């Protein structure tokens, strides 16, 4: 937790912050446990809300990798999927990007959205999908 709080606090300020979205990427791709998804249930909603944040108000500086970073951790998250049920609005509006990007991010987000149909029931998983899924299904 404390190396996730510091990560995000001095990419705040760092002079080239996609450094320490590398090594959150690296992290999560890299950990796998029990308790870990109970020490990120508490952290979920702000690293939630920065990563929107920085993927809807970035403009693709130097290439998209940026984009792609972001979306990638917003779609990596360990925590199960219990525990992801809510806050999820955040991680529609990455879905569509994850879906126009690379080979690996477009098969992130397929595991990402099979895993989200068939457990969340349809009259709680429809609206949440509504403000986004003409572009979804475009892409889909």
């Amino acid at each position: 937790n404390e190396l996730i709080l510091k990560s995000l606090k001095l990419s705040t300020t760092a002079k080239e912050p996609l450094v320490y979205f590398y090594l959150i990427r690296t992290l999560f791709r890299s950990i796998g446990g029990g308790r870990f998804e109970n020490l990120y249930k508490e952290i979920m909603p702000l690293l939630q809300v920065l990563l929107e944040s920085l993927s809807k108000l970035i403009h693709e500086a130097r290439r998209p990798q940026e984009r792609d970073i972001y979306v990638e951790l917003c779609l990596t998250v360990p925590v199960r999927l219990s525990v992801l049920v809510p806050h999820l609005s955040y991680l529609m509006k990455p879905l569509v990007y994850a879906l126009n990007g690379s080979q690996e991010s477009v098969s992130q987000g397929l595991r990402t959205l099979e895993l989200c149909v068939d457990n969340l029931t349809a009259e709680y998983f429809d609206p949440i999908i509504e403000p986004v899924i003409d572009d979804v299904m475009e892409a889909l």
